[PDB]
C-alpha cells in the first residue's frame, strides 16, 4: 500500500491569499467555536442576578441589561466569525483544488504513453482525478475549518465548566462518554444497515434493468409474471432489512435519550446538593452542565474531520505521485534538425520493436518498410499484427529498442518531437472528439487556422453537411450530447482537422465497413491530393483504397512476406409555483393506497405524540429545576428536587420505549409502501408496448434510476412527513400550554419568535452537516473533459495539443469556482445573520421577563420557567434534521410516480374481451395488404401493401437485404407492433381482437442476438414453457444438440452464465436459444437472422431444427444466406419492402427467374 503525504504537504498549491484566507477562516472557526459556550456563561451571569437580585429590582435590570447587551455582542461575533469561517475556508479549499487539478492534468498530458501502459493506467488517472481531487478539496476546505471550530468549542467549554463548577465539571466530564458512545454506536449500525439496504436495491434495479432491456423476450413469452416474482422476492429481502434498520433507529434514539435523561437526573440532584451548601450558584450549575456537555460532544464530532485527513493524505499522495513523475522519454530536444524536405524518401527499417508491458514478446521483428518518396503506399497487417504498433512507432509514441529505426534518412530522436508530430498527419478509428465546440475541434486540429480555413476544410477538405446544420453550426458543443453526430460526421471532422495538418507525411488508419461512403471518398481524395500520405489500412475492404497505393505489402509474425506492388494478394484471410391541489389528491391517492397498514401508522402516530411530549417535558423539568435553585427554603428545594428527579428517571424508561416503537412502526409502514409501490410501477411497465419502450426517456437504466429514486423520495415525503408534522406538534403544543398557563404574555412574546429560533437550531445542524454543494456536478463539465482527454492521450499527443486542452480545461473550472465563490459568500452570510436574530430573539425573550418581573406582573420563577421550556423544546424541534425532508423533490416523484401509473398502454397485453382461444392453433397467418409506419420514425414506413401466406403443415422461408424490415415482419407476426392501415389473420380473424397472451403462447420466437436470462441454464431454457420439468429439457437440449456443450459445462444446467458468469459462445447462445423455442412447443415457429448468426456445427443444428419444426406444426424462418431457405419449401420475397414473387426455389425460378436472392446465392458462391 502506498504510504500518504504528510499534512504540510497539502497546502502545496497554497499561495499568499490562499495563506491569508486560511488565516481568518483559522480565526473565525476559533472565535465561533469559543463563542458557543461563551453565550452559556452569560447566561448563567444573567439568571444568576436576576434570579438574586429579587427585592433589588433596579440592580436587578441593571444587570440583566448589560447581560442582554452582552448577548447582542456575541450574537454579533458568532456572526462575523461563522460568515470568515465559512466563506474563507470553501474558497480557499476551491481556490487550491483548481490549481491542484490544473497541474495534474498538465502533468498527465505530457507523460510517455508507456508510462500510461507501465505505471498508473488511464482509468486509475480518471478515477483519481475525480475521487481523490473532490476527497482533498473537501478535507482542505471544510473539514479542516470544522475540526478547529470543534476543538474551540471543546477546549472553551471545558474551561466555562470548570472554572464555573469544577465538581459538576468533573461529574459531566464523568458523564460524557456513556452519550458519545451511544451516539458512535447509533451511527456505526445506521451506517451499516444503510449499505446493506443500498446494495439490496441494487440487485433489485439488476433485475429492473436486465428486464427492460430484454423486454423483447419478455414480452414475447409471459415472463412479466416471473419478472414480477422476481422483483417481489428481492423488495421482500430489501423490506425485512429495512424493518431492521428502522428499528436500530428506534433502540438508538431511545437509549441515547433514556441515558440523557438519567445523567441530568443525577446531575441536577448534585447541582442541588452543591448550591444548598453555598458552593455556587443555580445558573452557574446550569451552565457548567451544558458547557462540559457541548465539550464532549464537540471533540465527538471533531474526529470525523481527522478521519477525512487521513483519507485526503493517501488521496494527495497518489496525486502528487502523478504529479511529480518526470517525462522518461526526453521529448521537444533542441537538437531539432528541422528538415525542409516534407518528403520521406525511407523509413522504418531494421525495426525491432518489442510492447513495453511484455518486453520478451517481440512484436516486431527485424521489420524493414521502404514507403518510397512522390506514391502511395498501403499495408496488409494481420489482425495479430501490428499495425496499430507499427503507426505509433510512426507517430514516436514508443522508441524502438535498438534498431536502424530512421526518417527520411535523419532519424526520429534527433530532429525533436513537436515538429516531427507536426509534421505528420494522423486519422485514427475512433474519432477524437472532446466535450468543446466541433470549431474549437478544428482549432485542435491546427490552431494557428482562422475561422475561414474551417470553413474551406468543410467544403473542400470535406463536404458540407451536418457538420453544419447543427441548430448551433460550428458552434456546437459535441460532447454534452454526442447521439447527435452520427459517427461518419465526426469521423470527417478529424478528416477536417487532418487537413488543417497537411503538410509533410500524413498517417492512415482503417475505418469501420460500417462507414458511409461519403467519409470514405473523402480519405481518398485526401489521398490524392496527398501523395505524401501513405499507409493505408486496406483490411480486406475498400479495395479502391489498395488500388490508389501501388506498393503493397502483408504482415505477420512481425514480418513482410513480400515487398513490391500489387500482386494475388487475396484469399489469404479477406474479410468485411406548481399546482398544490392536484397535490394534495395525489397524497389523498398514496395514503389510500398505504391503507393495509393504517394500524401500524396509528400506533407510531401514538409514539410520536408521547415522544414529543417527552422531550418537551424534559425542557420543563430543567426549567423547574433551575427555578428551585433560587428558593431560600432549603427543605422545600430537596423535596422538588427530589419530585422532579424521580419523575425524571421514571420517563427515561417510557422514551426510550416510546422511541422504539414510534420509529420501527413509521418504518415498517413506509417500507410496506415503498415495495407496494414498486410493484405497482413494474407491472404499469410491463403493461406499457414497446412502442414507449424504444421511444427515449424510457431506457432501462434511466427507468431504474426513476424506481429506485422515486420510490425512496416518495415513503420519506409520506412518513417523515407525517411524523414530523405530528411529533412537533404536540411538542409544541405541550410546551405553549405551559408557557401559557405560568405566564401568558411572555409566552406570546416567545411564540412569536420561536419560528427564528427553530430555523436558526436547524442552520446550526445543517452547518454541523456542512454547506458545501455537489462539487462533482459542479465540476462535471470539467470532469469529463478531462476524462476524454485522458482516454484519448495518443490524439491529443498526436496533435501535440496539451495547451489547447489545458487551456479549456481552465475555462471550464473558471464559472464553477465563481459560483463556488458566491455560494459560500451567500451561505456565510445567511448563516451569520441566522445566528445573530437568535441570540437577539435570546436577549430580548430575557429582557421583557425581567421587565415584566419589575412591574409586579410577574414572578421570577415562572419567566424562569416559560423561557427556558420554550427555548429548550424550540431546540427540540428543530431537532426535526433527524427525518430527511424530501418533501421538495417528494412532490415531483410522487406525480412522477402516478403518471406513470395512469399512462395507458394502447396494445391491452391482456385482452379483457372474449376471444375464441383453441388449444392448437390453425397456424395460418394470413398478411395482407400491409403498410406498416414504424411510430418512432414515421418518414420511415418498410411495408407497401404485403400480403403474405403460411403454411400449416409446411415452413415459410423469407429472405432479403439488411435493409428490408424482416424483423419487422416477425415482430408483426405476434402483434409486437402495430401496423399503420394492415390487415393480417392469425386465426381467420384479427390478431387485435384475439387475445395477445394466448398469442404469446401459442408462438415461439428466437432473437437475432439472443442474450441469457439468469445464473442457471436450466432455468433460462426452462423459461420457454411454464412447466419444462426436467425430461422436456432433456431432449430439447439434445434435438438443439445444445446438451454436448452443457455436459461440457462443470455442472451443465446449473452452471452460472450471464456478464460474471461462464459467457458461451455466440452459437452455443444461438444453440440454445433455439433450444428454449423448443421447449415452448409452440405453432409458429419464428428462427429469425439467429439461424445464420451462428457457426457450423450449429449449422447443422439448425437444419436438424427445421426438419423437427416442418414435422411439428410450421416455422417461419428468415435467413439472408443460402443452404438454409432451401431446407423450408416455400420462399418468399422481401425485397425493397416489397414483395415479388412466393413459392420453392425451384418454383422462384420456373416464374420470375434469377432474382436479387439469386446474385446474393451466386455472390455467396
Ligand atoms: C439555557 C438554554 C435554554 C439555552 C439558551 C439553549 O439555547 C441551549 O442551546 C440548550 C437548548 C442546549 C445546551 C446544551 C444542549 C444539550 C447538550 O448536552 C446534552 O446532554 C445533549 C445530549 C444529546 O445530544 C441530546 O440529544 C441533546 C442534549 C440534551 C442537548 C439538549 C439541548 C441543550 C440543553
Ligand atoms: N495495450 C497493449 N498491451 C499489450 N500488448 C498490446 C497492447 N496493444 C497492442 N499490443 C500488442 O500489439 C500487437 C498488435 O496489436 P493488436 O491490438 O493485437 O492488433 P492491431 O495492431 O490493433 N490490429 P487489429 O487487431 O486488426 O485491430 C499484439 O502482439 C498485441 O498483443
Ligand atoms: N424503432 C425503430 N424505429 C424506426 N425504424 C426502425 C426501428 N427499428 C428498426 N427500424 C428500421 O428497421 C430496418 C432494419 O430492418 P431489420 O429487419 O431490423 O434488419 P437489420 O437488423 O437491419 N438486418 P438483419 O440483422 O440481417 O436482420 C431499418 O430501416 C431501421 O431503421
Ligand atoms: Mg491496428
Ligand atoms: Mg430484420
Amino acid at each position: 500500500e502506498i504510504r500518504g503525504v504528510a499534512f504540510k504537504e497539502l497546502f502545496r498549491f497554497a499561495d499568499g491569499l490562499d495563506y491569508v484566507l486560511m488565516g481568518i477562516g483559522s480565526v473565525g472557526a476559533f472565535v465561533h467555536g469559543c463563542s458557543l459556550p461563551l453565550f452559556l456563561r452569560f447566561f448563567a451571569d444573567l439568571v444568576n442576578s436576576f434570579g438574586s437580585n429579587s427585592n433589588n429590582v433596579e440592580k436587578m435590570m441593571e444587570e440583566v441589561l448589560k447581560y442582554a447587551l452582552y448577548f447582542l455582542v456575541v450574537g454579533a461575533a458568532i456572526w462575523a466569525s461563522s460568515w470568515a469561517e465559512i466563506s474563507c475556508w470553501m474558497w480557499s479549499g476551491e481556490r487550491q483544488t483548481t490549481k491542484m487539478r490544473i497541474k495534474y492534468l498538465e502533468a498527465a498530458l505530457n507523460q510517455d504513453i508507456q508510462f500510461f501502459d507501465t505505471e498508473v493506467r488511464t482509468s486509475d488517472v480518471v478515477f483519481a482525478i475525480n475521487t481523490d481531487a473532490v476527497m482533498v478539496q473537501d478535507a482542505i476546505s471544510e473539514k479542516l475549518g470544522n475540526f478547529i471550530h470543534y476543538m474551540a468549542t471543546f477546549v472553551s467549554g471545558f474551561i466555562v465548566g470548570f472554572t464555573a463548577v469544577w465538581q459538576l465539571a468533573l461529574v459531566t466530564l464523568a458523564v460524557v462518554p456513556l452519550i458519545a458512545v451511544i451516539g458512535g454506536i447509533h451511527t456505526t449500525t445506521l451506517s451499516k444497515l444503510s449499505n446493506k439496504s443500498q446494495e439490496s436495491l441494487s440487485q433489485a434495479g439488476n433485475i429492473v434493468e436486465q428486464t427492460v432491456v430484454q423486454i423483447r423476450v419478455v414480452m414475447a413469452f409471459v415472463g412479466e409474471s416471473r419478472a414480477s416474482q422476481a422483483y417481489s422476492s428481492a423488495l421482500k429481502i430489501a423490506q425485512k432489512l429495512g424493518y431492521k434498520t428502522g428499528l436500530a433507529k428506534g433502540m438508538g434514539l431511545g437509549a441515547t435519550y433514556f441515558v440523557v435523561f438519567c445523567c441530568y437526573a443525577l446531575l441536577l440532584w448534585y447541582g442541588g446538593y452543591l448550591v444548598r451548601h453555598h458552593l455556587t450558584n443555580g445558573g452557574l450549575a446550569i451552565a457548567t452542565m451544558f458547557a462540559v456537555m457541548i465539550g464532549g460532544l464537540a471533540l465527538g464530532q471533531s474526529a470525523p474531520s481527522m478521519a477525512a485527513f487521513a483519507k485526503a493524505k493517501v488521496a494527495a499522495a497518489k496525486i502528487f505521485r502523478i504529479i511529480d513523475h518526470k517525462p522518461t522519454i526526453e521529448r521537444n530536444s533542441e537538437s531539432g534538425v528541422e528538415l525542409d524536405s516534407v518528403t520521406g524518401l525511407v523509413e522504418l527499417k531494421n525495426v525491432d520493436f518489442s510492447y513495453p508491458s511484455r518486453p520478451d514478446v517481440k512484436i516486431l521483428n527485424n521489420f524493414c518498410l521502404s514507403v518510397p518518396a512522390g506514391k502511395t503506399i498501403a499495408l496488409v497487417g494481420s489482425s495479430g499484427s501490428g499495425k496499430s504498433t507499427v503507426v505509433s512507432l510512426i507517430e514516436r509514441f514508443y522508441d524502438p529498442n535498438s534498431g536502424q529505426v530512421l526518417l527520411d534518412g535523419q532519424d526520429l530522436k534527433t530532429l525533436k518531437l513537436r515538429w516531427l508530430r507536426q509534421q505528420i498527419g494522423l486519422v485514427s478509428q475512433e474519432p477524437a472528439l472532446f466535450a468543446t465546440s466541433i470549431k474549437e475541434n478544428i482549432l485542435l486540429g491546427r490552431p494557428d487556422a482562422d475561422q475561414v480555413e474551417i470553413e474551406e476544410a468543410a467544403r473542400v477538405a470535406n463536404a458540407h453537411s451536418f457538420i453544419i446544420k447543427l441548430p448551433d453550426g460550428f458552434d456546437t458543443q459535441v460532447g454534452e450530447r454526442g447521439l447527435q453526430l452520427s459517427g461518419g460526421q465526426k469521423q470527417r471532422i478529424a478528416i477536417a482537422r487532418a487537413m488543417l495538418k497537411n503538410p509533410a507525411i500524413l498517417l492512415l488508419d482503417e475505418a469501420t465497413s460500417a462507414l458511409d461512403s461519403e467519409s470514405e471518398k473523402l480519405v481518398q481524395e485526401a489521398l490524392d491530393r496527398f501523395m505524401i500520405g501513405r499507409t493505408t489500412l486496406i483490411i480486406a475492404h475498400r479495395l479502391s483504397t489498395i488500388r490508389k497505393a501501388d506498393l503493397v505489402a502483408v504482415l505477420q509474425q512481425g514480418s513482410v512476406s513480400e515487398i513490391g506492388t500489387h500482386d494475388e494478394l487475396f484469399s489469404k484471410g479477406e474479410n468485411g409555483k406548481l399546482a398544490f391541489k392536484d397535490q394534495a389528491n395525489s397524497f389523498w391517492r398514496l395514503a389510500k393506497m398505504n391503507s393495509p397498514e393504517w394500524k401500524y401508522a396509528l400506533l407510531g402516530s401514538v409514539g410520536s405524540v408521547i415522544c414529543g411530549s417527552l422531550s418537551a417535558f424534559f425542557a420543563y423539568v430543567l426549567s423547574a429545576v433551575l427555578s428551585v435553585y433560587y428558593n431560600p427554603d432549603h427543605e422545600y428545594m430537596i423535596k422538588q428536587i427530589d419530585k422532579y428527579c424521580y419523575l425524571l428517571i421514571g420517563l427515561s424508561s417510557a422514551a426510550l420505549v416510546f422511541n422504539t416503537l414510534q420509529h420501527s412502526f413509521w418504518d415498517i409502514v413506509g417500507e410496506n409502501l415503498t415495495k407496494r409501490v414498486r410493484e405497482k410501477m413494474l407491472s404499469a411497465v410491463l403493461k406499457n408496448e414497446m412502442a414507449w419502450f424504444d421511444q427515449e426517456e424510457n431506457e432501462s437504466a434511466r427507468i431504474a434510476a426513476r424506481l429506485a429514486l422515486d420510490a425512496n423520495n416518495v415513503r420519506s415525503a409520506i412518513g417523515d412527513r407525517i411524523s414530523v408534522i405530528v411529533q412537533n406538534t404536540a411538542l409544541m403544543l405541550v410546551a405553549c400550554t405551559a408557557g401559557f398557563v405560568l405566564q401568558w404574555r411572555l409566552a406570546l412574546v416567545l411564540v412569536a419568535v420561536f419560528p427564528v429560533v427553530v430555523a436558526a437550531t436547524v442552520l446550526q445542524k445543517m452547518f454541523m452537516t456542512g454547506f458545501s454543494g455537489d462539487l462533482e456536478a459542479a465540476h462535471a463539465k470539467g470532469t469529463q473533459l478531462a476524462g476524454e482527454a485522458i482516454a484519448n492521450v495518443r490524439t491529443v499527443a498526436a496533435f501535440n495539443s496539451e495547451a489547447k486542452i489545458v487551456r479549456l480545461y481552465t475555462a471550464n473550472l473558471e464559472p464553477p469556482l465563481k459560483r463556488c465563490f458566491w455560494k459560500g459568500q451567500i451561505a456565510g452570510s445567511g448563516y451569520g445573520v441566522a445566528q445573530f436574530c437568535l441570540y437577539a430573539s435570546y436577549a430580548l425573550g430575557l429582557w421583557y421577563a425581567s421587565w415584566l418581573v419589575k412591574h409586579g406582573i410577574s414572578d421570577f420563577s415562572k419567566t424562569i420557567r416559560v423561557f427556558m421550556v420554550l427555548m429548550v423544546s424550540a431546540n427540540g424541534a428543530a431537532e426535526t434534521l433527524t427525518l430527511a425532508p424530501d418533501f421538495i423533490k417528494g412532490g415531483q416523484a410522487m406525480r412522477s410516480v402516478f403518471e406513470l401509473l395512469d399512462r395507458k398502454t394502447e396494445i391491452e397485453p391482456d385482452d379483457p374481451d372474449t376471444t375464441p382461444v383453441p388449444d392448437r392453433l390453425r397456424g395460418e397467418v394470413e398478411l395482407k395488404h400491409i403498410d406498416f409506419s414504424y411510430p418512432s420514425r414515421p418518414d420511415i414506413q418498410i411495408f407497401r401493401d404485403l400480403s403474405l401466406r403460411a403454411r400449416a403443415g409446411k415452413t415459410l422461408a423469407l429472405v432479403g437485404p439488411s435493409g428490408c424490415g424482416k424483423s419487422s415482419v416477425i415482430s408483426l407476426i405476434q402483434r409486437f407492433y402495430e401496423p399503420s392501415s394492415g390487415r393480417v389473420m392469425i386465426d381467420g380473424k384479427d390478431i387485435r381482437k384475439y387475445n395477445l397472451k394466448a398469442i404469446r403462447k401459442h408462438i415461439a420466437i428466437v432473437p437475432q442476438e439472443p442474450c441469457l436470462f439468469g445464473t442457471t441454464i436450466y432455468e433460462n431454457i426452462a423459461y420457454g414453457h411454464e412447466c419444462a420439468t426436467e425430461a422436456e429439457i432433456i431432449q430439447a437440449a439434445t434435438l438443439a444438440s445444445a446438451h454436448k456443450f452443457i455436459s461440457a459445462l462443470p455442472e451443465g444446467y446449473k452452471t452460472y452464465v450471464g456478464e460474471r458468469g461462464v459467457q458461451l459462445s455466440g452459437g452455443q447462445k444461438q444453440r440454445i436459444a433455439i433450444a428454449r423455442a423448443l421447449v415452448r412447443k409452440a405453432e409458429i415457429m419464428l428462427l429469425d437472422e439467429a439461424t445464420s448468426a451462428l457457426d457450423a456445427e450449429s449449422e447443422r443444428s439448425v437444419q436438424e431444427a427445421l426438419d423437427q419444426a416442418c414435422s411439428g406444426r410450421t416455422s417461419i424462418v428468415v435467413a439472408h444466406r443460402l443452404s438454409t431457405i432451401r431446407n423450408a419449401h416455400v420462399i418468399a420475397v422481401i425485397d425493397d419492402g416489397k414483395v415479388a414473387e412466393q413459392g420453392s426455389h425451384s418454383h422462384l425460378l420456373k416464374n420470375h427467374p434469377d432474382g436479387i436472392y439469386a446474385r446474393m446465392i451466386q455472390l455467396q458462391r
